[PDB]
């Protein structure tokens, strides 16, 4: 057992809710939240830009650290870095930014760092801004992800339509 709310199951591990990614974090405080990251961890808008702007900058701070340090991620890599007010941990995952040109097969490869995580509150990848199909992301999670993932969709009417849709 653990204290997800709401959540509508879709299979033996995914599970799906209408909500703010901000808002579900700062109430359930997970081990893990999956931020929507780029390659430099630059935290301007979607997902990433809300997950920053709610750790009043820090999140920025610590990644302009571990940039200069470590130098960039791959497209469909990810990092473990802090949560901060948010979660015990953040996994900064990249999916692929179609607007970018970038190979949506690497949307698996993405998925996959999930599995080293026994639970995780997470967006769907690639989504938004990122240029994917929400409903393609939906089924690479469910066919990649075996581990326990809690999903948030901000946006009422795509919940609905990925509940309705799912096969
Ligand atoms: O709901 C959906 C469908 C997919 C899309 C998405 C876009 C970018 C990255 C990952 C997913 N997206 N966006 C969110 N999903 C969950 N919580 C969110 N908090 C936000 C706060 C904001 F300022 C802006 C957007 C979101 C948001």
């Amino acid at each position: 057992v653990n204290s997800f709310s709401g959540y509508l199951k879709l299979t033996d591990n995914v599970y799906i809710k209408n909500a703010d990614i901000v808002e579900e974090a700062k109430k359930v405080k997970p081990t893990v939240v999956v931020n929507a990251a780029n390659v430099y961890l630059k935290h301007g808008g979607g997902v990433a830009g809300a997950l920053n702007k709610a750790t009043n900058n820090a999140m920025q701070v610590e990644s302009d650290d571990y940039i200069a340090t470590n130098g960039p991620l791959k497209v469909g890599g990810s990092c473990v870095l802090s949560g901060h007010n948010l979660a015990k941990h953040c996994l900064h995952v990249v999916g692929p930014n179609v607007n970018k040109g970038e190979d949506i097969q690497l949307l698996k490869s993405a998925y996959e760092n999930f599995n080293q995580h026994e639970v995780l509150l997470a967006p769907l990848l690639s989504a938004g801004i990122f240029g994917a199909d929400p409903i393609h992301s939906l089924r690479v999670c469910v066919d990649t992800v075996r581990t326990n993932v809690y999903l948030a969709v901000f946006d009422k009417n795509l919940y609905d339509k990925l509940v309705s849709s799912f096969l």
